[PDB]
């Protein structure tokens, strides 16, 4: 867990790739899975 104004910003390289990774997830959900 983080804590602080911007420390809580340090995960915020994984919401880019992640915010994508979950909406394009449901695409290759049945093609690849």
């Amino acid at each position: 867990h983080a804590d602080g104004s911007f420390s809580d910003e340090m995960n915020t390289i994984l919401d880019n790739l992640a915010a994508r990774d979950f909406i394009n997830w449901l695409i290759q959900t049945k093609i690849t899975d």
